[PDB]
DNA sequence: CCGACAGGCGCATCAG
DNA sequence: CTGATGCGCCT
DNA sequence: GTCGG
């Protein structure tokens, strides 16, 4: 299916160990880190040593890419997988709102299947119940065809509300990707912007819109800037009706907008890559600004910025397109 | 050898 | 009630 | 787990 798929499998399935069970970020991160770098590597990898020539594979990679190469598996891996306790915490961290911790205490509760969940929503909260709800739909990935079908009615009712908001449809989308995980909307408005909150409930406003139309179906999170919850495209007469979607809506300060589409458009991978790089060359970039950093260690004042490429620009990268920011 | 690893929103919890 | 903290999430 | 001072 892929150029080194076994090795970048087994080295995600890694990641997600040292994340959901060992509760080890960095270590989740440089087994995706070195994922990464290896999937975009045009050659079908020879040995370990080859391997960890790239930036992010080390000895130890290396070493256990030596192994999956020599016998097809990891025996560090095999144990893993037999072991229940490791199995249930990573399953329950699929559902989401249970994340490592709350997958452990569960798992030390008793509970550690979809049954057990189910006959226990009393002991989770509202996120979890949702995420629980509408398990196997979240699982589902959606058809760019869906994801167009979607971005129609957003878009259409986002402009009933007030024809000023502008609605921009990111993520893996904007990425060109022929299908998305969920739906994720940055979302702005004249009347407010870094300097001024002109108008309040914009956010709001939005959200109660595709509510009222039946787009939108449940609320995880929701505040002046993020909501995340649920949608579901309408069906035809005699359709089985269409999963249930995350969705994901972003109000950003007008003005900050090209700084916010860098952030919304990702990958996510390429957003810590492309944010490390900059803190290398003396900037921090986050969803709002680009600013330099002194010596100490205090952000200075936001430097100005009319376009994505300017961000690139200021941190000596070639401008990458949407496109070529997946993994 | 070892300090740093992207950055931040919304929620739930804790001390006072 | 604040204010601080950490979880789980987003890209 | 990795890597640049
Ligand atoms: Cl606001
Ligand atoms: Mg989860
Ligand atoms: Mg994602
Ligand atoms: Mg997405
Ligand atoms: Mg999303
Ligand atoms: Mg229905
Ligand atoms: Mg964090």
């Amino acid at each position: 299916e892929t150029l080194n798929g076994g090795i970048t499998d087994m080295l995600t399935e890694l990641a997600n160990f040292e994340k959901n069970v060992s509760q080890a970020i960095h270590k989740y991160n440089a087994y995706r880190k070195a994922a990464s770098v290896i999937a975009k590597y045009p050659h079908k990898i020879k040995s370990g040593a080859e391997a960890k020539k790239l930036p992010g594979v080390g000895t130890k990679i290396a070493e256990k890419i030596d192994e999956f190469l020599a016998t097809g598996k990891l025996r560090k891996l095999e144990k893993i997988r037999q072991d229940d306790t490791s199995s249930s915490i990573n399953f329950l961290t699929r559902v989401s709102g249970i994340g490592p911790s709350a997958a452990r205490k569960f798992v030390d509760e008793g509970i550690k299947t979809l049954e057990d969940l189910r006959k226990n929503e009393d002991k989770l909260n509202h996120h979890q119940r949702i995420g629980l709800k509408y398990f196997g739909d979240f699982e589902k990935r959606i058809p760019r065809e869906e994801m167009l079908q979607m971005q129609d009615i957003v878009l259409n009712e986002v402009k009933k509300v007030d024809s000023e908001y502008i609605a921009t449809v990111c993520g893996s989308f904007r990425r060109g990707a022929e299908s998305s995980g969920d739906m994720d909307v940055l979302l702005t408005h004249p009347s407010f912007t870094s300097e001024s909150t002109k108008q309040p409930k914009l956010l709001h406003q939005v959200v109660e819109q595709l509510q009222k139309v039946h787009f939108i179906t449940d609320t995880l999170s929701k505040g002046e800037t993020k909501f995340m919850g649920v949608c579901q495209l309408p069906s035809k007469n005699d359709e089985k009706e269409y999963p249930h979607r995350r969705i994901d809506i972003r109000l950003i300060p007008k003005d900050q907008y090209y700084c916010g589409v860098l952030y919304f458009t990702g990958s996510d991978i390429f957003n810590k890559n492309m944010r490390a790089h900059a803190l290398e060359k003396g900037f921090t970039i986050n969803e709002y600004t680009i600013r330099p950093l002194g010596v100490t260690g205090v952000a200075g004042e936001p430097l100005p910025v009319d376009s994505e490429k300017d961000i690139f620009d200021y941190i000596q990268w070639k401008y990458r397109e949407p496109k070529d920011r997946s993994e």
